[PDB]
C-alpha cells in the first residue's frame, strides 16, 4: 500500500503543484539574484625596473601605493635610460584601488594576453616559446610584507599569426596572436594578492628568444560572483535538512512494514542518502577557514552522485520489467549495472585530476603540451558521444517497459484502480527521461562553461525535488 498506489488524484495534484512550484522559484532564484556565476574583470600590467642588487635574494615590486616602483614609461624610453634586459619586470596589484578580494570568490581563474609589437627585426620564430620566470605573493594587512605563493618557470608555446603585410608602415601594429591559459587557484584567502613577471634572455640555455618585441602584458581574471556564491550555499544548507526530513520519514514507514524490503526500495533509500551526501553544505567551511582542497571535493561529490544517479534511472526503469524479471540481488543486474558506475565516475577524472595537480604547480594546465588540448577536445567529444548513447539506451528501456505493459492492461475498483497506476507509471517515466535529458545536457553545459545565465540553481532544485518525489512517492501510506 505505497503512496503511489493509494493516493487519489486529488491528493497527488496539489503536491505535484507545490513541489513544481518550488521548482520554478529555485530556477528563477538564479536569474534574479544572480544572472551570471563568472565575473571576468581585466588588468593591466605595470612595468618595473629594479636596481640590478636583488640577484641571491629576491625582492618584490608594488605597482601602486606606497613604496611603489619606478614605471618605465614605454620600452623605448629605457634607451635614453639605457635599460638592459632582465631589468624589466612585470607587476599586477590583483585587487584594484579602494577595495579587496573577498573569500566569497570561490576560485580565481587567469588567462594572459599578449601586446607583442610587430617588426622586422624580430620576425618570430617558427616554435618561438616565452620562457616566462613568474612569481606570486600574498597579503592580508596593508603594511605587511609580501608572503610567497609560488616562484617556479612556466614554459608557453605562442601559436601566433599575424595577417597584414611585414610592410615597415604596419611595424608597432601588435600581432594578433593569442591568449595562454596560465594560473588556476584553488581558493582564495587574502586581501591582496601580487604577481611579478620576468622574461631572462639567454642564448645559451634559448630561453625567450626569437620571440618578438614583448611590448605590453595583459591580465585577464575570471572568478565567482560574490552574489551567485552565497545564494548557492544557502540553497545547499536550505535542502539538506528538508531531504533528510523526507528520507526519515520514507525509511520509519518502510521499517513499520510487516514484510521485508524489495531491491527497489532499498535503491531509491541509496539515491537518497547519496543526495544528501551532495547536499550538505561542506564548503561552508571555506569562508571560515583556509581551507584548499575543498574544491575538489565538490568535483569528488559531484562524481560519485552521478555514479550513484546513472545507476539509479537503469535500475529504477529495468526493475518496471516484469515478465521473468524481480531478482533477489544486483547479480541480476551486475551485466548491464557494472560498467555504468565506472564511466560515471570516468566522466570527472580528468578535470578532477587537473584540480588535483594545480595544488602542486598553479601553472600546469591540460591545455598545455598541445597533444594534452588535442587529446581534452578528444576526451570531451568521447564523453559526450558515450553519455548520449546511454540516454539513448534509457529511451530503449523505456520504449521496451512501454511495449511489455501494453500485456498486463490487455490480457468498479479495478477499473479506476489499474488505469489510475498506470496513469501513475506514464507520468512519472515521462518526467525521468526529461530528467535524465536535463542531467546529461547539464553535463555537457558545466564542461564548456558561455552561458550568462544561472540555470544551475533551477537544475540542482530540479534534481532534489526529483529525489524528494520519489521518496514521497514510494513510501507507505496511512491506513484508510
Amino acid at each position: 500500500g505505497a503512496i503511489i498506489e493509494n493516493m487519489s488524484t486529488k491528493k497527488l495534484c496539489i503536491v505535484g503543484g507545490i513541489l513544481l512550484v518550488f521548482q520554478i522559484i529555485a530556477f528563477l532564484v538564479g536569474g534574479l539574484i544572480a544572472p551570471g556565476p563568472t565575473t571576468a574583470v581585466s588588468y593591466m600590467s605595470v612595468k618595473c625596473v629594479d636596481a640590478r642588487k636583488n640577484h641571491h635574494k629576491t625582492k618584490w615590486f608594488v605597482p601602486w601605493g606606497p613604496n611603489h616602483c619606478d614605471k618605465i614609461r614605454d620600452i623605448e624610453e629605457a634607451i635614453p635610460r639605457e635599460i638592459e634586459a632582465n631589468d624589466i619586470v612585470f607587476s599586477v596589484h590583483i585587487p584594484l584601488p579602494h577595495m579587496e578580494m573577498s573569500p566569497w570568490f570561490q576560485f580565481m581563474l587567469f588567462i594572459l594576453q599578449l601586446d607583442i609589437a610587430f617588426k622586422l627585426n624580430n620576425q618570430i620564430r617558427e616554435n618561438a616559446e616565452v620562457s616566462m620566470d613568474v612569481s606570486l605573493a600574498y597579503r592580508d594587512d596593508a603594511f605587511a610584507e609580501w608572503t610567497e605563493m609560488a616562484h617556479e618557470r612556466v614554459p608557453r608555446k605562442l601559436k601566433c599569426t599575424f595577417t597584414s603585410p611585414k610592410t615597415p608602415e604596419h611595424e608597432g601594429r601588435y600581432y594578433e596572436c593569442d591568449v595562454l591559459p596560465f594560473m588556476e587557484i584553488g581558493s582564495v584567502a587574502h586581501k591582496f594578492y601580487l604577481l611579478n613577471i620576468r622574461l631572462p634572455v639567454n642564448e645559451k640555455k634559448k630561453i625567450n628568444v626569437g620571440i618578438g618585441e614583448i611590448k605590453d602584458i595583459r591580465l585577464v581574471g575570471i572568478h565567482q560572483n560574490g552574489g551567485f556564491t552565497k545564494v548557492w550555499f544557502a540553497m545547499k544548507t536550505f535542502l539538506t535538512p528538508s531531504i533528510f526530513i523526507i528520507m526519515v520519514w520514507y525509511w520509519r514507514r518502510i521499517t513499520m512494514m510487516s514484510r521485508p524490503p524489495v531491491l527497489l526500495e532499498k535503491v531509491i533509500f541509496a539515491l537518497g542518502i547519496s543526495m544528501t551526501f551532495i547536499n550538505i553544505p561542506v564548503e561552508w567551511f571555506s569562508i571560515g577557514f583556509d581551507w584548499t582542497w575543498m574544491l575538489l571535493f565538490g568535483d569528488i561529490r559531484q562524481g560519485i552522485f552521478y555514479a550513484m544517479l546513472l545507476s539509479f534511472w537503469i535500475i529504477f526503469c529495468g526493475e518496471h520489467m516484469m515478465d521473468q524479471h524481480e531478482r533477489n540481488h544486483i547479480a541480476g543486474y551486475w551485466k548491464q549495472v557494472g560498467p555504468i558506475a565506472v564511466g560515471s565516475f570516468c566522466l570527472f577524472i580528468f578535470d578532477m585530476c587537473e584540480r588535483g595537480v594545480q595544488l602542486t604547480n598553479p601553472f600546469y594546465s591540460i591545455w598545455t603540451t598541445d597533444i594534452g588540448t588535442e587529446l581534452a577536445m578528444a576526451f570531451i567529444i568521447v564523453a559526450g558521444i558515450c553519455l548520449c548513447l546511454y540516454f539513448l539506451f534509457l529511451c530503449f528501456m523505456v520504449f521496451q517497459v512501454f511495449r511489455n505493459i501494453s500485456g498486463k492492461q490487455s490480457s468498479k475498483v479495478r477499473r479506476l484502480h489499474y488505469e489510475g497506476l498506470i496513469f501513475r507509471f506514464k507520468f512519472l517515466m515521462l518526467i525521468t527521461l526529461a530528467c535524465a535529458a536535463m542531467t546529461v545536457i547539464f553535463f555537457i553545459v558545466s564542461q564548456v562553461t558561455q552561458v550568462n545565465s544561472a540555470f544551475f540553481t533551477g537544475i540542482y532544485g530540479m534534481w532534489n525535488l526529483y529525489v524528494f518525489a520519489l521518496m514521497f512517492l514510494y513510501a507507505p501510506s496511512h491506513k484508510n
